[PDB]
DNA sequence: CGCTTATGACAGCCGCG
DNA sequence: GCGGCTGTCATAAG
């Protein structure tokens, strides 16, 4: 196999790198690494090396790194461009690795840990790391086990050791439900003292340690903990045994209230799965605690506990393990769904950064970006420093409130990265400007053609045609990468819905799930074979066909990600390309083309309609366009089609038949207009939307921009059994609203859009009558605690303060003095409730951690004191009548006067 | 060491016989 | 003591 690396690091005047060699061993090296830099010089000097605008350049070779950044700063003290990469890191991997990265992962040690501190005096500090480690699970990639190191003795108490047949037993049993899949992978440690433990542990970790770490919270907990509880009982020379190079650098974050940690381990590359299913999972929750994402995720109920978590260890030591045991676990099922692991060694190693750079969109680019010139012998600038500067985005229609009975829907393919490709827009393409005319011209094709020769934007930029950029080519790379993974995506979906289907009555049958990959569309002998299946042969390849869809959306949507970052950083201070001539050539193009083709839309559809002026297209954002696709039923008249289903089909025929030539030809007039490339502007036909036939239904509404909903029959080809609901921007999407109306909401839409007037009246007035019996959790509100320190004011509101805020501060009233007690966190996400008039607590509102129950101290007080009528009103019918308001609706009953006359 | 556009719940202030 | 507006904040749609 070809060598691959694990963790670059630069320690002075050396590189230290781990690496798996020729056979598949892994290594450490020490290099004494002589970079080079580079100065322009004058033309009449011959060279081999050019930058990117084509001025040559030498190459000063430097005895080591140290040398070399003082020449940087010795540079720019006179005032000329050191040129070349400065990050040697990245420099060094470069030199080593010349060739397209192959790497194997079952090489590569991946751990998952998790550690447990009793604390009977509140949540245990990582900084002071003053309790005792009595549990520690660490799993292990390679050897594929889950290292389990108990304490059997603390002054806390002394327990029994843990029974790994009492732990396979179901809970009902009395056991611990520890899965069977990994009963024989757990290997046992019990110990007596702490030192005796946590010095057993580093000598593990020596011998198996790990390239990439993660765990659940791992970077703002364990790490620092055993980092630091180690420091205090063994001194900090000890614990840089964490460390495979010795070195450790420490970041004291501290609040305005308490202290916080950041322990650096170099050698190690960490991945806190907290962090990576905040950048890649595209969800954001209302807590984000282990218990929540695990339901959410994986469907599995919380780990049940009696008494404070504090006393698990000696109320049920049992237990207490078990649960650390069972903590490491799901995070593994998890990512044996969500693929984020995999995902972060993909990227790391094709862009040829440092694992843990999969976070900085910046630094993956400028690498990939560093790379592909390299291989040319090009050399890349200086990161300058720039004023930060607001620029203008994209165009978002207004839309006229209201019901809109059939609508359909348009979107551009990745339109950010096709305007990059189709104008060949590149720091080192830049040709020269134009004169602008006023936006509204090229729109409406009223203005002088820009230029004849050059690729334009209707911002005032030209490009070259001749040649290919860096950025236009990288793009195109990690673009076609996307486009073969949502195919799949969209492939299992569609495949999941022929199965979706097939349990409209499967055969009562005793099988087995065929043998298929759900990637592909079902070819008809399976299609046919689909059927002939029992039920519990289809919920299993259902839920394997979604394991597929999952693992293909996380796949594009990330890399879409990625290449809509490059525009981004381009538009960023930091990176090396910042070019606002650059970022607004892009966007000012969207603008342009996005109103271009509402124009053309318009046109003809009114032709092939028969009137004039009409417009079709009710709404657009950024790239999509939504097209009232009411008028082209009437032309078949309402009554032609025997059932829902038939609409659908027409209708997607029309659009691909009729439209999407039109819509192929009105933009290479833009582009024939603008001069560009190479056409790229195509436009994937999205929704089919109305309500079901006969019925009283209103298909869907806007109500502003960026909020409406639609009943979806058909969304990109995919043909749905049942119709799902596209909401955007309303309540039910944002997870501050809480979770009962959120419910409540999405059923009010579902009566509004499928069924009518009448079914609404019906759902509202039931849920009021039974709004009183809720779980007050599932009907709490959710925000974000920032800036409590701002309006802290001696624990009372002040000026200007926030609602959640101060819930916050009227909590940390009511609390003090108990130091036991869940302390509300900066950053993190708070339930908050509204207050009666004159209740204990003596303000208008409370909040609490999420995720989590209210302490006993308060918890009935507040339950007691909770304003359900206020709750109601705003949460709920604020929202509805919103909604109303806009469809036209009612989801009451006015002033009848028919009233006299009843019975 | 590292994107803009937009809505809504609130605070605060202002006019209002 | 309520609506209109501006600004801050949380959070969505791209
Ligand atoms: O820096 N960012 O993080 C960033 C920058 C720009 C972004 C986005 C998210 C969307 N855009 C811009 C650039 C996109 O091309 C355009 C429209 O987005 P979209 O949701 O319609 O998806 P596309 O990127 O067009 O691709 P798709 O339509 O095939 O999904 O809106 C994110
Ligand atoms: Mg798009």
């Amino acid at each position: 196999m070809k060598e691959f690396y694990l963790t670059v690091e630069q320690i002075g005047d050396s590189i230290f790198e781990r690496y798996i060699d020729s056979n598949g061993r892994e290594r450490t090296r020490e290099v004494e690494y002589k970079p080079s830099l580079f100065a322009h010089c004058p033309e009449s000097q011959a060279t081999k090396y050019f930058d990117i605008y084509g001025k040559p350049c030498t190459r000063k070779l430097f005895a080591n790194m140290r040398d070399a950044s003082q020449w940087i700063k010795r540079m720019e003290d006179i005032g000329l461009e050191a040129l070349g990469m400065d990050d040697f890191k990245l420099a060094y991997l470069s030199d080593t690795y010349n060739y397209e990265i192959k790497y194997d992962h079952t090489k590569i040690r991946v751990a998952n840990f998790d550690i447990e501190v009793t604390s009977p005096d509140g949540f245990p500090e990582p900084s002071q790391a003053k309790h005792p480690i009595d549990a520690i699970t660490h799993y292990d990639s390679i050897d594929d086990r889950f290292y389990v190191f108990d304490l059997l003795n603390s002054p806390y108490g002394n327990v029994e050791e843990w029974s790994i047949e009492i732990a396979a037993k179901l809970q009902e049993q009395g056991g611990d439900e520890v899965p069977s899949e990994i009963i024989d992978k757990i290997i046992y440690m019990p110990f007596d003292n702490e030192k005796e433990l946590l010095m057993e542990y580093l000598n593990f970790w020596q011998q198996k340690t790990p390239v990439i770490l993660t765990g659940w919270n791992v970077e703002s907990f364990a790490i620092p903990y055993v980092y630091n509880r180690i420091k205090n009982i063994f001194g900090e020379s000890t614990a840089k045994r964490l460390s495979p190079h010795r070195k450790t650098r420490v970041k004291v974050i501290e609040n305005m209230y308490g202290s916080r940690e950041i322990i650096t381990l170099f050698g190690i590359s960490v991945l806190d799965y907290i962090d990576l299913y905040k950048k890649f999972s595209f969800t954001n929750q209302p807590s984000y605690s282990l218990d929540y994402i695990s339901e959410f995720e994986l469907n599995v109920g919380k780990l049940k506990y009696d008494g404070p978590i504090s006393k698990l260890r000696e109320s049920n030591h049992q237990r207490y393990i078990s649960y650390n045991i069972i903590a490491v676990y799901r995070v593994l099922q998890i990512d044996a769904k969500r693929q984020f692991i995999n995902l972060s060694l993909d990227m790391g190693y094709y862009a040829k950064i440092q694992i843990q750079s999969v976070f900085s969109p910046i630094k993956t680019w400028d690498a990939i970006i560093f790379n592909s010139l390299k291989e040319q012998n090009k050399v890349i600038p200086q990161g300058r420093s720039h004023p930060v500067q607001p620029y203008p985005g994209a165009f978002v229609k207004e839309p006229i409130p209201n019901r809109y009975k059939y609508v359909m829907s348009f979107d551009l393919t990745s339109l950010y990265p096709s305007i990059i490709r189709q104008v060949n827009i590149s720091p080192e393409t830049i040709a020269g400007t134009f004169k602008v005319a006023p936006l509204h011209d090229y729109i409406n094709a009223v203005a002088e053609r820009p230029s004849d020769v050059y690729s334009c934007s209707p911002n005032g930029m030209m490009y070259y045609k001749d040649r290919d950029g860096v950025v236009p080519t990288e793009i195109t790379k990690v673009f076609n990468q996307r486009k073969e993974h949502k195919g799949y995506m969209l492939a299992a979906q569609r495949n999941g819905e022929i199965i979706k289907e097939a349990l409209h009555n499967p055969n009562l049958s005793v099988d087995e799930p065929l043998d298929v990959d759900y990637r592909f569309d079902f070819s008809d002998e399976i299609k046919e074979k689909i059927k002939k299946l029992s039920a519990k042969s289809l919920n299993e390849m259902l839920f394997r066909a979604q394991r597929t869809e999952v693992a293909g959306m996380t796949a594009q949507i990330n890399r879409k990600l990625l290449i809509n970052s490059l525009y981004g950083a381009l538009g960023n201070v930091w990176f090396r390309y910042y070019d606002l001539r650059n970022a607004t050539a892009i966007t000012t193009f969207g603008q342009m083309a996005l109103q271009w083709i509402e124009r053309k839309v318009n046109e003809y559809l009114n032709e092939v309609c028969g009137t004039e002026g009409e417009a079709f297209v009710l709404y657009g954002d950024t790239d999509s366009i939504y097209v009232s696709a009411d008028k082209i039923i009437d032309k078949v008249g309402e009554s032609k089609f025997r059932d829902t289903n038939h609409w659908v089909d027409f209708l997607d025929k029309f659009a691909r038949e009729r439209m999407e030539p039109a819509i192929d030809r009105g933009f290479r007039e833009m582009c024939e207009y603008m001069n560009n490339k190479q056409h790229l502007m195509f436009m994937d036909r999205e929704a089919i939307a109305g309500p079901p036939l006969g019925s009283k239904g209103i298909g869907g509404f806007w109500t502003g921009k960026k909020r409406y909903a639609l009943n979806v029959w058909d969304m990109e080809g995919t043909r749905y059994a049942e119709p799902k609901l596209k909401i955007m921007g309303l309540e039910t999407q944002k997870s501050s609203t809480p979770k009962a109306v959120q419910k409540a909401l999405k059923e009010c839409i579902r009566r509004m859009l499928q069924e009518g007037e009448e079914s609404l009246q019906e759902y509202f007035k039931e849920f009021e009558k039974e709004f009183r019996q809720l779980n007050y959790i599932s009907i709490a509100s959710v925000s974000s605690a920032n800036n409590i320190a701002k309006y802290d004011v001696g624990g009372f509101p002040g000026p200007k303060c926030p609602f959640h805020i101060r819930g916050i501060l009227t909590y940390n009233r009511a609390i003090k003095g108990n130091i036991d007690a869940p302390q509300v966190v900066e950053g993190e996400k708070v339930y908050v409730l509204p207050l009666r008039e004159g209740n204990p607590f003596g303000d208008k509102c409370i909040a609490w951690p999420s995720g989590t129950e209210i302490t006993d101290l308060i918890k009935d007080d507040v339950l007691h004191w909770m304003d359900y009528t206020v709750l109601l009103e705003k949460t709920f019918i604020k929202p509805l009548e919103g909604f109303t308001s806009a469809a036209k609706l009612d989801y009451e009953k006015k002033a009848s006067l028919f009233d006299m006359f009843d019975f």
